């Protein structure tokens, strides 16, 4: 019923009907010929991700700004120049410290452009998975849970606008120097995380939660559960996919059993970092129903504390 990809590639957010802006963008276009290319995170319909330096940026310090860019196709139609210009009053939108935010634009020309912060060490599955517990490199405990409580406060952030995020993961979180998080969307335009996604719509059917497979409910409940998903990998250190041992359609048949409720369902296990009173909160965002999931607020005390 519902398709979340976006016309770049990444997945997009579901908005309240949003008054006209009057917060913004800036007002000037991006130069383009100061984006040096560097790779193609991903790609989708009318467009793609890649990933830029910029030097003299003034216009981490003293090395060169990593930024994402949406390009979408200079053939574009109509209706996707509207959908890329959605996204761009969202994106513009987003102003939180664990959330990418919009850097610049380029419409008075083509191709339209998007250009956000990107982090130093790319997402956190593919860095964190290199990483073991402390008694390759290490991290330690109470720094998992900081890296937790930042993914905790960007999805309150946008629990308060009324934002739902519709495709939570690992591989959306962007890390950086001192495991500094933001939230982004890239992932579903990249071919490293196709196993993540469903075909069909495309969709994360591992960090969805029953409603929205079989009703296709995206609400911030829904996004609690896919931060109880979120957690779980963290906790793993990214180490395993969730429910990895089961295929696509089993992982259906299993959302299914949420809804049925009678013990036929399985549940993510407790991850050997996790102590009980967490793995406890992280069952909770699993709850059948959504309203006995905990909020962000509470789960972002819960880290932080």
């Amino acid at each position: 019923i519902v398709t979340l990809q976006g016309v770049t590639g990444g997945n997009t957010f579901a908005v309240p009907a949003l008054p006209p802006g009057a917060d913004g963008p800036p007002r000037v276009d991006f130069p383009r010929s100061r984006l040096r290319f560097k790779e193609k995170l991903g790609e989708g319909q009318f467009g793609e991700v890649h990933l830029c330096e910029v030097d003299s940026p003034q216009d981490r310090k003293g090395h060169p700004l990593l930024v994402a860019v949406k390009i979408l196709r200079p053939d574009a139609t109509k209706n996707a120049r509207n959908d890329f210009l959605k996204e761009v009053k969202i994106m513009s939108r987003l102003k939180d410290p664990n959330i990418i935010r919009l850097l610049g634009v380029c419409v008075q020309d083509d191709p339209l452009c998007m250009i956000t912060d990107y982090m130093e060490n790319g997402d956190l599955n593919q860095f964190l998975s290199a990483h073991q517990l402390e008694d390759g490199p290490t991290i330690s405990y109470p720094m998992l849970l900081h890296v937790a409580a930042q993914i905790a406060s960007g999805m309150r952030y946008l629990a308060t606008l009324n934002f739902v995020h519709r495709d939570l993961a690992t591989r959306n979180c962007l890390v950086g120097e001192n495991f500094t998080i933001k939230i982004a969307d890239f992932g579903m335009s990249r071919n490293l995380y196709a196993g993540d996604y469903y075909r069909v719509a495309v969709l994360p059917i591992r960090w969805m939660a029953w409603e929205c497979i079989l009703m296709g409910k995206f609400t911030t409940a829904s996004d609690v559960w896919a931060f109880g998903v979120t957690l779980w990998e963290v906790l793993m250190l990214c180490r395993a996919q969730p429910f990895g041992q089961l295929t696509d359609e089993q992982v259906i048949e299993n959302a299914g059993e949420f809804f049925r409720d009678q013990g036929r369902q399985v549940y993510l296990s407790r991850p050997p970092a996790c102590p009980q009173g967490l793995y406890e909160l992280m069952l909770r965002c699993w709850s059948r129903e959504s309203e006995q999931r905990p909020p962000f607020s509470q789960l972002h005390r819960f880290l932080a504390e």
